[PDB]
């Protein structure tokens, strides 16, 4: 009397469903039964797996052979249920040891000869598989694109023979290739670049260092696109979940979907014309937006007036919520989409400025926490280099990973998520301070939103200089990045 | 003899249909057939049933088993009938004794190690087991969602030879374990002033006012204001959330739901639900708060459908063979901008349909001053449990009176209520020649002129309720 | 050992995915599962296979067969398979030796006297084997069809005993037709056809030799699906690298009698009625739409108006990509459609202007570049006769080819595939040009989209004019070709 | 059916303008008395008529002087008894678009109304 158990995955999409494989050998007539609603793509595992365990001269069973995928609640989509379902009718077998199978994971399509090929739609699987700190045996043609999560804790075979070998004599398999270190260091960027613009640079420095959206505003050609592209190396490196997230979002778009490196918070920048499906949602068939793509990462709204007002209303949901759940028919899925909002604006050049002004989206500039000018350097001052720039980006990234503890120290939010309640419980604001706000504001008509962020963006600044307190002069800096327009 | 009962419950919408299956053991050749309407994973339960009763160290028999789930009209589709099948198999070749399970149902999937495993929204299940005063015994995995009952009875287990033992010799089960603001707004008044009575009296209420201005913020505060749900509502509330797969907060059961939907308004998501039919967003707020943001913003059919809940309190759908009631009691909240000529004139044509004339109460939101903006929260002092003491007693004077709210009165008896002397009706003639309400106007008026009159703890309404009622009122211009 | 494999091509849409057959041989009871996802092999072919098999003198094995077809999670359709079946029941069998089968593919029906019948759709299967490096077998009717490729190292026997021999003797078994030649002569046609519309001829010239898309408007009988007709002749001719791709798109419909047109880019015109998924996409087994018919060709649409919204709707993907990535929510297929796209439109016949203008489709107006207003022949004009013969559509067709060259010798798109930065440092635009521009945008509202779509006008007419730069000329000239709508 | 004390009261109904033309009338696949069957010996209330559909409107002559519907399923016809009294409502709106408005409004039901 024996029985086996063995744990899977089924990749219906974005999540990662467990599903467990049981094996039953009972002593009657030698069927091959199936329960557990499986689909037509696997109820014929069958025939392909009763010829991989004997194609691997081990011993296949005179018995009647029950398999049961639970939970019988949901349909079995996926296709690599054949490795896992060998691997139990072997441990019922009393062939291999059942006791290391407990840590383990398995996914694995077998080809009639018993060696094995590479099922579609691993990323997700890896992912709930470190995230469940399961140890994970894949085939060896997803080897490829394993490699691309940074792991070291997933392992790859040829054949079944390979990791019944593993399970036994602890062959430990082929794991999963080099690092990609075949790329440009530095993402050619890191920061110490940027000639002008001192006023601009520790704006966005502090911007990084908390959570605040920040708009850009200049003449074209003066800077923009350039710090953008720079401020992807201040945010702290990804953590393990983090990168294999980005990783499972990127990996429905199908294909390798892209081979530009990997392991740095994304930076992803739609043109202001793009489409409403391709920034966000999938339209018919579940598919992730560029707005998914920026989990963790910034969004660079380039020229952010000429978007569409609809899309603008639209990203005012995840930028709160941190999904985007979208309801297309029957059923929707959620998409994690927060991120680091950036965007650009340029002033242009009478009646002619509030016609164009008026097609900026008021909700979301009003969302949108902090705002800097950008002036041109003039075609004389770009012909000196940089002059012994002396890197020093690591100090800025330690002190936007100390800045995001001191925050995590008091709650998860950053100070730019932060309600009224707990905004005006962090900041003392003492006395001298609450005049002074009263005078400036008195001076300066602002709203309960602009007060609100006013007082976020001052706090931030005032965590800038290690202050349990704020006072006058972090309030007067942060005055300097507001008063929108003119 | 060889015939055994059990009895067990099926899901369909919020009603758990009872289910008896029947075991009879014929002498034949040896067969597992299965009669009655069932989906094909419950067809699919043969193998399941039988690998745990084998790995259970009892004996299968080799005999003809003739399995009828009742009642035959009824479909199932539940994947739970694995266990109450397991016991009455168990009950029919006398293993096990049939007097023990009398008054029992029986919930859960079997793995092939004979485990209990856990299914889907249990939780109505619960309810109605309670309710016919039947012992229930379920899988160990969903001891963390009926653990929001409290409920006696309802012993669990994690594999079926506990409960063969719990059966026959009585060794107990595990019991199930135990269970583990409106502050701010500065300086609104006039706003929350109205928003309190509308809380009172149970009162739908349209918010009109620039956006960015605190209607969102005052709308979510106004969950708490609401009472605390009874034991009956909490639990069905439960039961309504349980179709939707979570439980995951705890803590907050007993506070009304608060739901926000957007303004895209996919009909089947927004209301009832296709396939075997779902919770929309409507029903998810039952006895909680529905808040319609953007009003203007929906299209017409949603609320077109929305408004036969609204006065009848549930939602009925039903596929060709089917019908359900997915009840759907709720209080309504909207939001309305007033736009800075024919411009105005189509974006006040453009509203949603009469459901806006028959919300009760109106008010118009003006922006916060500078001064009080400045003023600290040293004026932190509680005030929502003050308000919600004042709520309470407010349902408890009007329950008295009669069987609704003030929202709720049908047309004759608001009027044998709201007395109206003499010198109330000559003052309502003088208002009514400097408007021109219509009838449901008037109507909405006295159930607000009742609701403030029950403020002032009057017996009778007066000249001074109704004119502070009239501000309350003129929707759009 | 009683295993053998033996490859294979099927396709959905254009992509023929590679298929390996996979033949086991067991003990137990005489049987044939066939297994993986089979819509007719699975009930047809196990059966001619064993006539085939045994009226070829061949032993067919007295043992449980069992057939896997490749990737079990793609559902195949391609009557072909009969063939490699055969034969890997005869390899697995060891009536042929199966190591001569490392480096060929087969493909073809099998009738039951052991003769090979002509399969439908091979041209794919041809392609992907060339591009692949395998050697590819046919069917003997196929051979014509399989022609117009003219790649070596393809044989079509004529019964199966013909493959076993050349298996296992090696003899020569058959080469491909004599390659048919087409010797291009056009015979109709021709731009002359079109009298008097000077202003629109020009302009659809030198948006062929821009490649952007162009909308044709004015009164009806100018001649406007005149015009698209005859635009086809002045594309350059294709090459193979182009030719097959399209051959294989048009084979999967049905037919294939291009031979001496087989090179010319093709012309679609459906009508506005017509209907989505024949038009994008298709039912049953993917199919291709008549948009895909287009590729690297050029798609015309009269009545823009009169289109359903969701064929305006779904055409921005490929016409922004080139690809549609139709999906059934099971698979996705590419089905490529690189086209230049033609419109036509009446220009309104009150608010019924208003109403008229409205159901335009902006998403696709967007992206709309060249705008023409035709009238109807003046009298006078019309009275000449043609008076002269030269063909000049030769002339202008190589003056397209050194536009195009001369493009493609610059960066890898041409002006219309060109982005706004690309479109920015490929002009020179001094800086009267520069001001000059600046203030016909002051006089009339364009947006920076429509700036840019200007811009790239300029620049191909600049081009056209033999300018090494974009002057102010140039500009003067494109304005006309805008103010679209009064 | 709640029912034994208030079934001798004459039905009533009252669909809304959405509906559908199955539930409505007759019903797909296993048969099942429409909504319009529910008002039988009762009254049946349609408010703002204008905004059903045309092929309902249409079917509706077919039981206002038969007294019942009859629904084919092309294996077999099926009576269903629809003597019912009907009771309407519409109302004009601010020209000739009152014109095309009223226009809408089912000429062979206006008629027997
Ligand atoms: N009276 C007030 N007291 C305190 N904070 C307020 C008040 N009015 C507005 N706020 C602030 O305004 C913000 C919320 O405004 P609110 O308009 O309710 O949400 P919203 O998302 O902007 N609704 P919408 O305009 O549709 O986007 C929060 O930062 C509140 O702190």
């Amino acid at each position: 009397m024996s029985l086996a158990f063995t744990k899977t995955r089924s990749t219906i999409g974005i999540v990662a469903q467990p599903v467990s494989v049981e094996v039953h050998l009972s002593n009657g007539l030698p069927s091959f039964t199936m329960v557990g609603l499986a689909e037509t793509a696997v109820k014929e595992s069958k025939d392909r797996v009763r010829s991989a365990i004997i194609n691997s001269q081990f011993e296949f069973p005179c018995r009647k052979i029950t398999v049961n995928l639970g939970p019988a609640n949901l349909p079995k989509t996926g296709s690599g249920f054949d490795l896992p379902i060998a691997l139990g009718i072997l441990a019922a077998s009393e062939q291999i040891p059942l006791t290391n199978l407990a840590n383990h994971e398995f996914i694995g399509e077998l080809a009639l000869s018993g060696e094995l090929r590479g099922v579609s739609a691993i990323i997700p699987a890896v992912l709930a598989a470190h995230k469940d700190n399961q140890h994970l045996i894949i085939a060896n043609a997803n080897a490829a694109e394993a490699s691309l999560t940074g792991h070291q804790k997933v392992f790859t075979a040829n054949n079944l023979r390979e990791v019944c070998d593993y399970l036994c004599q602890g062959t430990s398999l082929q794991s999963l290739p080099p690092k990609p270190d075949l790329l440009l260091n530095n993402y050619e960027l890191d920061w110490s670049d940027i000639k002008g613009q001192q006023h601009a640079k520790n704006a966005m420095v502090i911007a990084a260092c908390g959570g605040h959206s920040i708009l850009l505003s200049g003449a074209p050609g003066s800077g923009k696109t350039m710090m953008a592209k720079r401020f992807s190396t201040l945010l702290p490196e990804l953590s393990e979940t983090q990168a294999l997230e980005c990783a499972a979002i990127n990996s429905i778009r199908g294909k390798l979907p892209d081979f530009r490196e990997w392991r740095l918070p994304p930076f992803r920048a739609p043109h202001h014309t793009a489409s409403p499906v391709a920034l966000v949602g999938g339209g018919n068939p579940p598919k992730p937006g560029e707005i998914s793509l920026a989990h963790h990462g910034v969004l660079f709204l380039d020229e952010l007036p000429e978007f569409n007002r609809q899309v603008l209303e639209t990203l005012r949901e995840p930028l709160e919520s941190g999904h985007i759940c979208i309801s297309r028919a029957a059923a929707q899925i959620e998409f994690p989409a927060k991120f680091q909002l950036i965007a650009a604006m340029n002033p242009c050049p009478p009646d002619r400025i509030s016609r164009y002004l008026a097609k900026l989206s008021a909700p979301l500039l009003d969302r949108i926490d902090m705002q800097v000018t950008i002036h041109a350097l003039s075609q004389e001052e770009l012909i000196k280099p940089n002059t012994h720039l002396e890197k020093q980006s690591l100090a800025i990234r330690e002190k936007v990973t100390k800045m995001h503890e001191i925050q995590m120290a008091r709650q998860d939010s950053l100070n730019a998520n932060l309600n009224s309640k707990t905004c005006e419980m962090v900041c003392e604001l003492g006395s001298e301070e609450q005049l002074f706000l009263r005078e400036v504001m008195s001076k300066l008509k602002l709203s309960a939103r602009g007060y609100h962020r006013l007082l976020k963006v001052s706090r931030t600044i005032a965590d800038m200089n290690s202050s349990k307190k704020v006072l006058l002069n972090h309030l007067q800096q942060a005055l300097s990045y507001k008063q929108n327009l003119h």
